[PDB]
């Protein structure tokens, strides 16, 4: 096979992507071992769905798990009557998701379960896949001539040939695994054939963060979670929190082997210690550095010039309301709150008007990083921690370190009831989620 | 008696104004004739209550009318659990209103009935009186040395020795009367003894407007509905819509007689005509000019200098929501709407958070002037008809001509359910009112 493993791609045909996917326990070879994972389409990751704006997607999910499940079309600005976070597909039953891809949309999105209280074990076990929305911008020479790859960043831990069970501490921190994988492979080698790479990045992990750095190279950010930037932005490193996506250009500078690493990062996970009276919580501190993949540059690399522009960001109407959403923790109880409450599917927390813009101030009063996600309505991050964001682009997850406030500009799109929640999915399952109704 | 009639004053004593007032049909002499009016305290207008900040008011209203009634403490930023627009005092029964006058408050306020559907006939018949909040600012020499008077502007029509009944056309336009009175007197004479007058003005009419102009003189506006301006503002004339108050300084320029007039003003009242097929609505056009009072200046008048400053207007917190409230009419039905609905006491229309500031955009899509009033929460008018307001002061009624939008800055104060409505009281009775809940 190709030196670099990537999920199989399913493309729309004549403007229609019609596909039946089963969610099923699947024996497979993983990182050199045999294991049974929970998969979509018999693979880990699940297949990459590749579509264009205005395509129709018709996805019939068959549930062959011993528990109920459903799908969240993460990042897609479609109707919550389709992307329905309250729907339950019982074991043995099927459901068809049908929607049209929005006209003004591009980038890397993904699908995974969202059945409250069951998300963390289902996602950890292997249920996720990517969805790419191809754009006319992809035809510009500086992108067309680049070598494109998808990198699905997901870790895993195995026990007795199955995903390791969640411990109480896992419910508190979010579960991370020792197998730090790219596209389900352990430290694959990417032998580049072109001097410019276009990499679509997805953090599909439950809780692990990826502080991305390529040895000896900067990255050029060209897209965030939900669309292009207005122009490329040079960065020395790039933090991807759970649920986030990015697209970067890599401009290979000379021949050789360069490691793509997840550098040490302290997200505030906790351990427990007993030192003589003690028996209390202690910081785990920064993650150990991980090598994600080996990048081999071609001979005499001569990278393309960067595109001068990408996509102009929409001029939004003035906002008509400001919201404040405060995140707090009860670590020893593994309970997590928004404005002092846990999720209740029957309770509407915010009520907004479609086609107006809101300002959401999300404040992390906990000690852990929390990556805040809103369904259905992509947002523009204005600032985090009082620092203005250095680009304009659509996002749907925003990471908050301890104490930080994120200010978001949130245009409300499709009508209906939807949710916002922490994308450390253990925290969502344990209560850190609320209901937004748009009318 | 004094050449210039003014309502009797009741003052707080030792920080307490404790008073029993009966609402009662009362035979009295009015404009030279005998009539029976509905009065508070046996007089028309009712007695002027004069208090200071932090005083306690204990007002027991005895209802001696054949129908239920209640009181609205118009303009007072107190609790809607006291200023309760839903309370009904049955015939023969009594209710005690008790509250403390807010610390930061000054100006001319008033009291009148607010029992939905019964306001117009009760107010028209004579049920109203003034409440003055004295301020330390009153001690500055430029105000202290002025000659102060209250002018209650209220019109009346009599039939068979009683207030004229409402016709269907009255319910559509709001009722105006042919007796255009000041303090219940017909064109009284004010023989000034000082060169500077301080006049507190109250429009307590159901629907009549007063486009005020004093012959040969400007007016110096020093207070709006609910408090002082920041400095005096010179004006050539001053429009007082129903429910509005103002305080002005008059600087008498030479000896002589000067008429205070209500100049012609077209508020969009309608009539009906039949010209050969016709049988349709026609504009009444501008009101006929009225003389309100005769002002006699003293000999060799030498007016005080104007105060350089009055009261600095509070710096308000940035607003957290913008509301839009659209007023419309069905004239032939005498039905009046806010955002397409009529009042329903069981339905909450707006829900806001105490101690936040809101921007209210009130838009008149009707053809009549509508003076918009909000209980409990005084506002700062930013602009009307796209014209910035030329001063900062607290108001609680804002007049909108046909097509105009008023932009208001509304700090929400006391918690509870209250109302906003047109202060052409016929329109309120006929549905032009909504419910605000503050929590
Ligand atoms: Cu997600
Ligand atoms: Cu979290
Ligand atoms: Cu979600
Ligand atoms: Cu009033
Ligand atoms: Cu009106
Ligand atoms: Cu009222
Ligand atoms: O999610
Ligand atoms: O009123």
């Amino acid at each position: 096979g190709p030196s670099f493993p990537e999920p199989k791609v399913v493309r729309s045909q004549g403007g229609l992507l019609s596909l039946k996917l089963s969610a099923t326990p699947t024996p497979l070879a993983i990182a050199g071992q045999r294991a049974t994972l929970l998969t979509y389409g018999g693979s880990f990751p699940g297949p990459t769905l590749r579509v264009r704006p205005r395509d129709t997607v018709r996805l019939t999910l068959e549930n062959r798990l011993p528990e109920p499940t459903n799908l969240h079309w993460h990042g897609l600005p479609i109707s919550p009557k389709v992307d329905d976070p309250f729907l339950e597909i019982p074991p043995g039953e099927s459901w068809t998701y049908e929607f049209t891809v929005p006209k003004e949309l591009a980038g890397t999105f993904w699908y995974h379960p969202h059945l409250h209280g069951r998300v963390a074990p289902q996602l950890f076990a292997g249920l996720l896949g990517a969805l790419v929305v191809e754009s006319s911008l992809d035809a510009i020479p500086e992108l067309r001539e680049a070598e494109e790859h998808l990198l699905v960043l997901k870790d895993l831990a195995l026990q007795g040939g199955r995903p390791a069970p969640h411990t109480p501490m896992d419910w508190m921190n979010g579960k991370e695994g020792d197998l730090v994988l790219v596209n389900g492979a352990l430290r694959p080698t990417l032998v580049a054939q072109k001097a410019t790479l276009r990499l679509r990045l997805l953090n599909a992990s439950n809780a692990r963060y990826y502080r991305l750095a390529l040895q000896d190279h900067p990255l050029y950010l060209i897209a965030a979670d939900g669309g292009f930037l207005e122009e490329p932005l040079e960065v020395s490193e790039l933090l991807l929190a759970p649920g986030e996506r990015a697209e970067v250009l890599v401009r290979l500078r000379k021949e050789g082997r360069f490691l793509l690493q997840a550098l040490p990062y302290d997200r505030g996970a906790m351990g427990m210690m007993d030192m003589g009276g003690m028996a209390h919580a202690m910081p785990q501190g920064p993650s150990r550095p991980e090598t994600l993949l080996y990048l081999i540059a071609p001979k005499n690399p001569k990278p393309l010039p960067l595109p001068k522009a990408l996509s102009p960001f929409p001029t939004l109407p003035a906002p008509v309301v400001t919201r404040r959403l405060v995140l707090t923790e009860d670590m020893m109880a593994a309970r997590f709150f928004i404005n002092g409450q846990v999720f209740d599917h029957r309770r509407v927390d915010l009520k907004g008007q479609a086609q107006t813009v809101e300002v959401w101030e999300v404040e992390n009063q906990g000690d852990m990083d929390h990556p805040f996600h809103l369904h259905v309505h992509p947002f523009q991050v204005l600032s985090v921690g009082g620092r203005p964001f250095p680009y304009r682009a659509w996002k749907d997850v925003v990471n908050l370190k301890a104490g930080e406030v994120a200010r978001l500009l949130v245009p409300l799109r499709e009508k209906g009831r939807t949710v916002f929640h922490c994308h450390i999915v253990e925290h969502e399952d344990r209560g850190m989620m609320g209901v937004l109704e748009v009318g």
